[PDB]
């Protein structure tokens, strides 16, 4: 339909904004997965002097990379999530954004394990993720419980529906797709989750606006050189050493009157800003108690 096709064009629109990141080397290949391709040619015995060949084009795209990135600015980017709607949409715009193999299980696929360790605010409670001495049955019956009334302030509300989108298995997978259509190249710099200090800070947060309920899911990613190409080429590899760090917001809206009519809901919304209204959104997560 077309909110499918809407999603499509905002996966492109994200791939070919920024597609000054994946712009390839003097020979027409991406030089990190020139690498990844040499190192299996070679069986593993890249010999000493391409070896040096690859490090120099490597500290090249490496340099090139960073200074598109910084011609790019800041700028708030948004898109649709739903990528398990087109596999072969999402394939085709994550082309050198991430490796091939990669690419082709991002298309291809909840809450009763995962929702117990996941700290929520919903309305005006915070609800922590479960402790090892505590029940997590009794944290999940609270949680299903402050969802419920939430809406009646138990079979007849999505209650199920809602709560899935909290569950990391829900919105993860897809904010990391997100980050890598805008800022991955193959082979070069990979996305990973950055090291949150403070998880309660990033609870997402779940509100009643009139008759729809919204999902806000906030996370933060770094980009980083891929270890892989950086180890086959006998580099000092520092895990810890990032490129970028960059800002997310996943936005999920149940509209509970389309909901009881049957009627289709909308798609979540990524909203993505790399580090130096998604800014002011998370200093109202963040400022909560
Ligand atoms: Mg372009």
């Amino acid at each position: 339909g077309a909110m499918g096709s809407e999603a499509v064009r905002s996966w492109r629109g994200a791939a070919e904004a920024t597609s000054r990141l994946r712009e390839r080397g003097c020979d027409g290949c991406l030089a990190g997965i020139e690498v990844q391709q040499l190192f299996c040619s070679q069986s593993a015995a890249i010999p000493e002097h391409q070896l040096k060949e690859l490090n120099i084009k490597i500290d090249s795209a490496l340099q090139a990379y960073k200074i598109a990135l910084e011609s790019l600015g800041h700028c708030e980017y948004a898109m649709k999530a739903g990528f398990h709607l087109n596999p072969k949409a999402i394939e085709a715009s994550l082309q050198g954004c991430c490796s091939e193999a990669e690419a082709q299980q991002t298309g291809r696929r909840p809450m009763q394990c995962e929702l117990p360790t996941v700290p929520v605010q919903i309305g005006s409670h915070f609800l922590k993720g479960v402790s090892f001495n505590e029940s997590a049955a009794d944290n999940l019956k609270l949680k299903t419980h402050t969802m419920l009334q939430l809406m009646k302030e138990r079979d007849d509300f999505p209650v199920t529906e809602v709560l899935n989108q909290v569950c990391p298995s829900t919105w993860r997978g897809a904010c990391k797709t997100a980050v890598q259509l805008l800022f991955g190249q193959a082979g070069l710099v990979v996305v990973d989750t950055a090291q949150i200090e403070n998880k309660e800070a990033y609870a997402p947060q779940i509100s009643l606006e009139g008759s729809r309920i919204v999902v806000q899911v906030p996370s933060t990613w770094c980009l980083k050189e891929d270890p892989a190409t950086m180890s086959l080429l006998q580099r000092s590899l520092d895990p810890e050493k990032t490129l970028g760090l960059v800002d997310v917001l996943y936005t999920a809206v149940l509209d509970l009157n389309r909901w009881r009519a049957g009627r289709e809901q909308a798609l979540p919304c990524i909203q993505i800003q790399l580090q130096r209204g998604l800014q002011k959104t998370f200093s109202k997560l963040t400022s909560r108690f």
